């Protein structure tokens, strides 16, 4: 089998994805962030505290003849930006772009923090790292992909994620239309249960190329480039006025500059990521401020290509025994 879904930039910026899920029967269509970077797949429901909804669609198990409540089972997450939720679990049937598991963990929101509620744009999330990061307690269970992946073609899932416009995600076949040259496979280490693996370096413009090992993770739930503090630096000096703020969260740059691009190693291959990709917009409405796409990893603890990254990229993500991961230019 194979699915194919689209999705869609939640506003102008790129902040985030949603691709539409159908989840139940008579099927229910939540629009999820499709998350390279955690492993539960949840939602906004009928069972989420009303004051913590404003303007998601939400899942009503007990509307879903094919429900049913995993007994005594919770989940709880906290995200690497401070956002968070938690509650219990059923399992029902889930639909992505034509791609059916049935038996899926659904966990059901019982509480969300602040910054879900405040994005109307996002039902849910849908994780796509290794189920050994699942939440579920006290049995951990199997993200979307872990489950479908025997019956796919083959034992993986492609995301092209778009500037500014829309993109795919799909399931089980690599679409070789939809990239430009070869696709260079490099390796995964599973053992932090992210798709993280090593980039080979980076240039700033038409800068030289610096050969440098940078180890990170491959991430589609996070919306910026995050890359040691030495390499930031480097490509910051490059615009005029550029600095980083305190009191901002990070670098900032004059709204009027031409941002140049950044190009990272995958293997001999290189990704280039355009100047334009990097600007994420005034830093409050009617600034002249604007905030960088690229910024410091000091203090996360790891590395993160977001979908700054990403979305320069078609990217194989390759879940057979030993897992890879592949880039192409597009």
């Amino acid at each position: 089998s194979t699915g194919s879904a689209t999705t869609t930039p939640i506003d102008s910026l790129d902040d985030a994805y949603i691709t539409p899920v159908q989840i139940g029967t008579p099927a229910q269509t939540l629009n999820l962030d499709f998350d390279t970077g955690s492993s539960d797949l949840w939602v906004f429901s009928s069972e989420t505290t009303a004051s913590e909804v404003d303007g998601q669609t939400i899942y009503t198990p007990s509307k879903s003849t094919t429900a049913k409540l995993l007994s005594g089972a919770t989940w709880s997450i906290s995200y690497g930006d401070g956002s968070s939720s938690s509650g219990d679990v059923y399992t029902d049937t889930v639909s992505v772009g034509g791609l059916t598991v049935t038996g899926q963990a659904v966990e059901s929101a019982k509480k969300v923090s602040s910054s879900f509620t405040e994005d109307s744009t996002i039902d849910g999330l849908l994780g796509l790292a290794f189920s050994t990061l699942n939440t579920v307690s006290p049995t951990q269970q199997k993200t979307f992909f872990d489950n479908a992946k025997a019956s796919l073609d083959s034992p993986v899932f492609t995301a092209d994620l778009g500037y500014h416009a829309p993109g795919t995600y799909n399931f089980g076949f690599i679409d070789t239309t939809a990239y430009t040259g070869s696709i260079t496979y490099t390796a995964v280490s599973t053992k932090q249960g992210f798709w993280e693996w090593t980039s080979t370096g980076y240039a700033v413009g038409s800068g030289t190329f610096k050969s440098t090992s940078i180890d990170g993770i491959a991430d589609t739930g996070t919306t910026l480039l995050y890359l040691p503090a030495t390499v930031v630096s480097a490509y910051w000096a490059q615009v005029s006025g550029a600095k980083s703020s305190s009191s901002v969260g990070g670098y900032v740059f004059p709204c009027s500059a031409t941002l140049p691009s950044f190009t990272f190693g995958v293997g001999s291959a290189r990704i280039v990521i355009p100047g334009d990709y990097i600007d994420f917009g005034p830093i409050s409405t009617g600034s002249s401020s604007c905030f960088g796409g690229i910024q410091s990893s000091a203090g996360i603890g790891i590395n993160i290509f977001g979908d700054v990254a990403l979305k320069a990229a078609f990217v194989v993500f390759n879940g057979a025994t030993t897992p890879t991961l592949g880039f192409a230019s597009k």
